[PDB]
């Protein structure tokens, strides 16, 4: 088959992380991107693969995710130069028998490894696997401008954020229905801000990290770089709204109803009893 | 004759759509594009035809567009995608005789539909076909981003959204005399969204849907998404003053109507009067 | 000699209206452009001509430009169109002896004439031929954002917005040592607002247009794209400031004095004095 | 080897400048970049150098800088047009033996010489090489858009800004923990302004010039331009909460602490104290 820079995975990667940085969401090494392959994806270019894989461990076990592939950026690695040089920027792993450890079957060249935010991504992979019925197969983590500019002004709050940002385009009520959840500030690439985005997800396919970015998942790489696209879409509404005095109208909560009801989704609760 | 790919109207749908894009207007599948051809337009493409069209009904009868062809964006797809891979995201529809429903020429593969706003569509299309004794042939959404946050924050309605969106960049009067439509909020999608619409459509060229997007006509792609340009660059405009505490001065009344009388448009009256 | 399209004129306009479009100064056909040429550089191009070009008069008399050729943008005509059919959105037109008319000898493509701020342009040029000793050759004008939203808020008076100007960066006084002169409104396209100036280009080589754009004069596509940009950048600083409270500190009239002196410039008196 | 046109520096400084003219960052001739390469780097390309190479000495002397070869961007010139013509607007220079001086090996054609803040350059990668054993090779100065407008409404002074800068994004005090320094305003192209550059480059990696711009130094152009992209992000982030009524929470001392504790950095103390 043709040369593994040319699949579907790696240029799709190239394309998410090509748009990011030109949204200005990607600053230096800012963000990283993880996505779930199947081993019928990656077995056609085995030729193309290193010969003798380098091997390392997880932070801790993930026996749900055991011989599974991915396609991640790597740790210190721009968004911007993925375009120019993928096999330095990208790498494609596949996680061991047992979830204790990964080889790097194509890329991450000369010592690179996959990005610091590793906890994050694979424990949220477990837990949308979980949550979707293993439909959601990207991780998606960027430096959305004006999400992080609300996390100063808006109250920290699940309940809150949501139906601001439900508010600020009428699509997003439909993109995501349960919400975004926010965390309180911590120190990021930890085992344990990981393990508190994952919590997150497991009721919500976008989390926040205050003063920080945001993390989204979804089944395709354009459905979670859309899903971003549109929560900080409606952040850039909302913030030439608020610089503007406020809101001197927007969506009602009865408006929202009749939203879901069409579209068939039930909003997040919290957020509509506001 | 050359593949249709290469045809006028497919490379002005891409562009047209790309430079929505590329404006961040246009976030997922935000958006939705439909222009109406001529039989004599994809006549000569026929070796490019999908052997056996795909037939799907309308939601209402539309006689007026009985044998029209048009070329339209997908449902569920990304305006950022279309010049990656037209045939997926565009597809060549033909209305049937007795305008009941129409066959897919080309394009929209993988069993895709068209816009979920074709009612908004192709009922505009119908009214503006009337008002411009055929002229108007393009019928463009998108989510302009100031248009949007403008309906947070001017009071909906259309005299006054008219007033000032002719005030932010002088052109704007020559370019819309008639004025921005609002409706009301309403559930997207839906025949009464589309019915709603097509009525504003029948004395504005720009329709606002608040919290939302905005819809244009015209007779050309170009000056289709240039009124839309337009009114977009003159809300970014008011965004920015209205940021900085408001206009201390302004286009006159007075002035408006030597704008008016100089380019021979007759300004819509209700805004005027302000 | 290679094809007119690849002389350096012609790919400069092209590069000038391109980058314009990406700034988002030229909505629709918003802004117009004009490069006075040498007869020796469209003299090589001969063969490139059309074979009968078409003859139309001017507005009134410029014997100054007698013999003299220019490229154009067309009436009509968008920037963003411009890399896409030079000859169709573009026109090389020479002057005729008297001053009284000129000939298109090249593009303007399917009856397309000069822009309709020709009076504005040619007039323009005139009085920078006079006020330069030949040096400038190029009137640019263009719907520069920050800059049209400015003249809502600031005194639409010379000697305050050039010192605002200034203010907001410091190569500013360096390279509008003369200011920016302010017109009151009028209507675009006129005899009369070409003739208002014209007059003020004989004191500035930067007028606005309030509600409406800006005029620049330079020697070259660059200098007078770059002398623009400059004065655009700083009004984007300004509307920031202005956005967050208004300066708390700016550049000083005495650090201004030692600025010009270092430079060589002798800074407008007017609004050096506030 | 191949041409020195496809050289990684020649590549890398078209791509810094490109991206820098991209992000708004270099209107005009505004800013410029110096790298510091070794003999070997350039050995290779002997065939490509110009057979006489142009002498011109320094403003001062620079002895530690002997025999050291930088590629420059040139006086005058535009970011935007080193894509265009890299052997017009930027230049191989080799330092002399005693540091009297420099003979420009490669560019800078048509007489165009260094920089004009060749001093502010020069100097300090002087103080660079002696705080960092050698390690930084670059000096990279724009005019970024959101620090240039934070300078005209934050306290002029090293801390606070530091302290503001670290808040608007998380990442800020891992990759400047050493915080940014401002010098008053001063005339800028001079040996004044270099000199006071050079010492804040002691002790920070980030200077800023009050209304004007920035100045950075790293190891590598990618790293460099990250830093500023870094600190300008965090700038544009601060400029829409300032816009939106200021900070409702934000970083605290303490979550900094932590921040630099988890990546070994020492934060600058008086930033860290507020
Ligand atoms: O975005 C990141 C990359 O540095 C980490 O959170
Ligand atoms: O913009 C739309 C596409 O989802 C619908 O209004
Ligand atoms: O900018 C213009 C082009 O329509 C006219 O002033
Ligand atoms: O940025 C500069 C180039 O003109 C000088 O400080
Ligand atoms: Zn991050
Ligand atoms: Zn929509
Ligand atoms: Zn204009
Ligand atoms: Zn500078």
């Amino acid at each position: 088959m043709q040369n593994i820079t040319q699949s579907w995975f790696v240029q799709g990667m190239i394309k998410a992380t090509t748009d990011a940085w030109l949204k200005g969401w990607d600053e230096r090494n800012g963000g990283n991107l993880t996505l779930r392959l199947d081993d019928a994806d990656i077995a056609p270019y085995h030729d193309n693969f290193h010969q003798q894989p380098r091997y390392i461990p997880l932070s801790q076990p993930m026996p749900l995710l055991a011989n599974t592939p991915f396609i991640v950026t790597g740790s210190g690695k721009f968004f911007r130069n993925v375009q120019l040089d993928p096999a330095a920027n990208l790498g494609i792993v596949k996680v061991d028998s047992d979830g204790a450890g990964y080889h790097i079957l194509w890329g991450l060249t000369n010592e690179a490894v996959p990005t610091s935010e590793l906890p994050a991504h694979f424990l949220s992979h477990c837990e949308r696997i979980k949550a979707t019925n293993g439909k959601d197969r990207v991780i998606m983590h960027c430096h959305a401008t004006n999400l992080i500019a609300l996390t100063y002004v808006l109250e920290n709050d699940t309940a809150v954020f949501t139906r601001q940002l439900w508010e600020g385009s009428t699509e997003c009520l439909v993109v995501f229905p349960d919400g975004v959840g926010i965390l309180p500030w911590m120190v990021p690439g930890t085992d344990a801000i990981g393990q508190a985005t994952a919590q997150e997800m497991q009721k919500h396919s976008l989390v926040l990290w205050p003063f920080h970015g945001v993390f989204g998942s979804g089944p395709t790489l354009d459905e979670t770089f859309g899903l971003i696209d549109t929560a900080e879409k409606s952040a850039q509404v909302l913030v030439k709204v608020y610089s503007m005095g406020g809101m001197k109208q927007t969506i009602s909560r009865e408006e929202l109803i009749a939203l879901g009801k069409r579209f068939g989704v039930t909003p997040l609760a919290s957020a509509l009893a506001l």
